């Protein structure tokens, strides 16, 4: 049972669609953590309260080295605060802006830590449904951590996520409002793997309608530098039919993954 007075607040860490996440330290400990702030009026006006409940219940009951930790929460008259584990190395979005592209070793390592975290989620029938570079955080030893369980749910489901957000990481069945399962996170894993190596997602366009067309028709091409081992993995993950998508153990055991991942 914490309160705002139990914390010393520092600089902002990142911007959220419902308030910023700030760097903070607990007075009696000097322990460094992140405080996600959400404004009540915005939650109420949007009708996000039920999804915020799912975010807090699901995330707090997960324990994995590649998943961000949710310690607890508290609220006042105008805001809701989420006590998060601090990720010292920032996002994989920022790391991708610095390094225009990632090499095969970085990608295979990140995809390995990502598949390991998703298997733990999928073992509890939990699906993230919002895997994008801004929600992938780098912990103390440079390891990946899955954050923002804002759209996480228990499989199966049909709930609409982005009304007009980034469609780039969403599978065809999600953008079309169809029934979806664990296979949605496998599509996001392929888009992520393509983006890590190329610099941009495979269905990127300057119009929501063109992106919709390109993802529903699976219209993408690989630039010259993409290796046959990466081309195979990406093409296996990015299939229209969710049943034709591989299992997480086949991604972890893929020849191109095992040849470039850091044990
Ligand atoms: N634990 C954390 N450590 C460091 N930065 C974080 C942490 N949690 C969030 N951030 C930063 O805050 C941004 C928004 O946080 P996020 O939880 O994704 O909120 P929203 O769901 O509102 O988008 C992230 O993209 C990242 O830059
Ligand atoms: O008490 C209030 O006035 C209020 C107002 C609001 O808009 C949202 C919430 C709220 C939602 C989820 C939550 O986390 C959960 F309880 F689900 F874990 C904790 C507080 C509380
Ligand atoms: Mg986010
Ligand atoms: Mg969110």
């Amino acid at each position: 049972q914490w309160a705002l007075e139990d914390f010393e607040i520092g600089r902002p860490l990142g911007k959220g669609k419902f308030g910023n996440v700030y760097l903070a330290r607990e007075k009696q400990s000097k322990f460094i953590l992140a405080l996600k702030v959400l404004f009540k009026a915005q939650l109420e006006k949007a009708g996000v309260e039920h999804q915020l409940r799912r975010e807090v219940e699901i995330q707090s009951h997960l324990r994995h080295p590649n998943i961000l930790r949710l310690y607890g929460y508290f609220h006042d008259a105008t805001r809701v605060y989420l006590i998060l584990e601090y990720a010292p190395l920032g996002t994989v979005y920022r790391e991708l802006q610095k390094l225009s592209k990632f090499d095969e070793q970085r990608t295979a390592t990140y995809i390995t830590e990502l598949a390991n975290a998703l298997s733990y989620c999928h073992s509890k029938r939990v699906i993230h449904r919002d895997i994008k570079p801004e929600n992938l955080l780098l912990g103390s030893a440079g390891e990946l951590k899955i954050a923002d369980f804002g759209w996480s749910v228990h499989a199966p489901s049909s709930r609409r996520t982005t009304l007009c957000g980034t469609l780039d990481y969403l599978p065809p069945e999600m953008i079309e409002g169809r029934m979806h399962d664990e296979k949605v996170d496998l599509w996001s894993l392929g888009v992520l793997c393509y983006e890590f190596l190329v610099g941009k997602p495979p269905f990127e366009a300057n119009t929501y309608q063109e992106t919709y067309k390109r993802i529903s028709r699976v219209e993408f091409t690989f630039p010259d530098f993409v290796t046959e081992g990466a081309r195979d993995l990406i093409s296996r993950l990015l299939k229209h039919n969710p049943s034709q998508r591989p299992m997480l153990r086949e991604v972890l055991e893929h020849p191109w993954i095992t040849a470039n991942s850091s044990k």
